């Protein structure tokens, strides 16, 4: 997470608790202990364009809260000024040559706001933008060629944009756009045209509309270039002549050089093991660089030169592992005969004997997909023998909006049943038996997690929850708490309507607790959160062990009982390490799981 901000040719990064000006010798701009705060850590760096000035925000742990303080760039690496509470800011190069910092805070959560600070002649805070609607989010942005700054009013649903001037940032703010709900915009300049993207009309299809800088309205719009409905759009990448677009679907990754300057579209070649996409915030101006990656795979470094025909890898680093394990995407068919994506790793050198212990990840909620970037542990356990898997399941977004919307308030069992899909799948592919099956969850994919184990727990051996979202019902129902709308429409409100407390009723996993054979659940959980009270876990806890308690006293005769396992902390490899000795320890698979990391 340490900031990097390259520019003036010279790149700038906290080091020591203090703010570090780099060419092994480093200039200190600022000491950050002055600011009397603890473990303070740099989020933002935003350099002057004319190096006077360099804003940074700094946040503690424990706090809300940040502080955006401004150094001056001069030889004199004094503080300036310092402004708390900022969301966003970004420099504009006057045209007397002032660099105006442009910033966004909030009035309380009346309304966000956004001022012009300027320094030379001692104008301070002049307001160029002011909020209505404590829903929206207002964040700068500043395109690459510093045309135009960008105030982005946003919703998930709905956005609005504000144009101001790069080369007059004194002038009133223009909208482009009156902000449609259910239609988000991106706005990105190249030559006094604008291309738009956006999904303005139909909902699930993102497209690139292109018009004149001073012709703004919709209906002066024409159409550049379409992408595949549901497709996700990642980012755009905009140069003066084309611009490179980053696109994923479902388990597939896509990326789209569209010539601007010139109508010709060409796709390039990824690997197939790629899962995700990594950006670069290098913001190189004639190479557009990213970086590939996968679960088990450290990200590698591509670049694609505008210029030639193609030089991506110019990394010189590789690892084996792409050659040692195989991706396999292999749906499975839910009970209602939908098509459910799920990524499967294993070792190209594995035995014939395909029964090894398959970890399954899942989350399945609030329209979020399974993160793809590389964890060292999930590798450990390829190396080890183990196959994973990842299901792509309803609650979650890698197949467009209706798979949030799915799976969700009034159909959260369906999210259940592609899990369900999911582990029957691979069990029916013969890569394991039900007694090397393990499941993991986080938070909200608890749930799923517990009612599999409530419903079918003959298809799990052991399950690994960290801080998992149990008691659904208590959590929803109480009212002494309002519950926040946005999860009011994750959960259905079962203060409010009898059909949501018996929808809830069903499903959750505390309340549906019964005396059964479980497999061993170990739980990983913390003393203070928001989300996840831990009374919650420990009321689980309590139930499922008295659950299985009695269902051993009159069936066990001699049977070994299910290892309820919680673990209670206020450090991640120390996590991990616990995680995966439990599960060897299940498994009886002893130990020999020794790494670097």
């Amino acid at each position: 997470i340490n900031v990097e901000v390259k520019h003036g040719g010279f790149v700038y990064y906290q080091e020591g608790c203090c703010l570090v000006r780099s060419k092994d010798n480093y200039e200190v701009l600022f000491n950050l202990e002055e600011l009397k705060l603890d473990q303070p850590f740099i989020d933002c760096i935003r350099v002057a364009p004319d190096e006077k000035y360099v804003a940074a925000k700094i946040r503690t742990e424990d706090s809300e809260a940040s502080t955006c303080v401004i150094i001056k760039l001069s030889d004199q690496p004094v503080m300036e000024a310092s402004f708390p509470n900022v969301s966003s800011f970004e420099w504009v190069k006057d045209e007397e040559d002032e660099d105006v910092l442009f910033y966004t805070f909030q009035r309380n959560l009346r309304c966000h706001d956004v001022y012009r600070a300027t320094f030379g002649d001692n104008k301070r805070n002049e307001c160029f933008y002011t909020e209505k609607d404590p829903s929206y989010f207002v964040f700068l942005y500043l395109t690459k060629d510093s045309r135009f700054l960008t105030i982005n009013i946003m919703n998930k649903t709905t956005s609005e944009v504000w144009l101001i001037d790069g080369l007059s940032p004194w002038d009133p703010p223009v909208l482009i756009q009156k902000r449609i709900h259910g239609v988000l915009y991106y706005v990105e300049h190249r030559d006094d045209e604008l291309y738009i993207l956006t999904n303005v009309g139909e909902p699930t299809e993102f497209k690139l509309m292109r018009t004149a800088a001073d012709t703004p309205a919709i209906m002066n719009w024409d159409l550049f270039f379409t992408m595949k409905r549901n497709t996700k759009v990642i980012d755009l990448d905009m140069f003066k002549d084309h611009c490179v677009l980053f696109l994923k679907h479902s388990n597939l990754l896509y990326v789209n050089v569209i010539g601007l300057a010139d109508d010709s579209v060409r796709s390039l070649k990824l690997p197939p093991w790629a899962c995700g996409f990594i950006m670069d915030t290098n913001s190189d101006p004639k190479n557009c660089p990213f970086q590939l990656c996968s679960p088990i795979r450290p990200p590698k470094y591509y670049t694609y030169k505008f210029a030639e025909g193609k030089l991506f890898e110019e990394t010189g680093h590789e690892d084996p592992i792409t050659k040692t394990s195989r991706v396999l995407r292999l749906e499975a068919k839910s009970k209602d005969g939908k098509l459910v994506p799920m990524t499967v790793f294993h070792k190209t050198d594995s035995e014939d004997l395909q029964k090894k212990p398959l970890l399954v990840h899942v989350y399945g909620a609030y329209g979020m997909d399974l993160k793809m970037n590389f964890r060292p542990e999930r590798r450990v356990l390829v190396d080890d023998g183990w196959i994973l898997a990842y299901c792509h399941v309803r609650g979650g977004g890698e197949l467009g909006l209706q798979w949030h919307a799915d799976g969700r308030l009034t159909k959260k069992l369906n999210g259940l049943a592609d899990l369900e899909a999911c582990i029957k799948t691979l069990h029916g592919q013969g890569f394991s038996q039900p007694s090397l099956t393990t499941l993991t969850a986080f938070s909200a994919g608890g749930v799923l997690a517990g009612a599999l184990c409530n419903s079918n727990p003959e298809l799990v051996r052991a399950v690994t929850l960290e801080a998992p979202f149990l008691d659904v019902l208590n959590t929803m129902m109480d009212t002494t708490l309002p519950l926040t709308l946005e999860e009011l429409e994750e959960w259905g409100n079962p203060s409010s309507d009898e059909k949501h407390k018996n929808y809830i009723k069903r499903y959750c996993p505390y309340q549906n607790i019964k005396p059964q054979h479980y497999p061993s659940i170990h739980i990983t959980a913390y003393e203070n959160d928001e989300r996840v009270p831990l009374k919650g876990i420990v009321s689980y806890t309590e139930k499922l062990k008295e659950a299985i308690a009695e269902h051993a006293k009159d069936t066990g005769e001699g049977y070994q009982t299910p290892n309820i396992i919680l673990d209670i902390q206020p450090d991640s490899h120390k996590k991990i390490t616990a995680q995966i000795k439990f599960l060897y320890e299940e498994l009886g698979l002893d130990s020999t799981s020794v790494f670097e990391d």
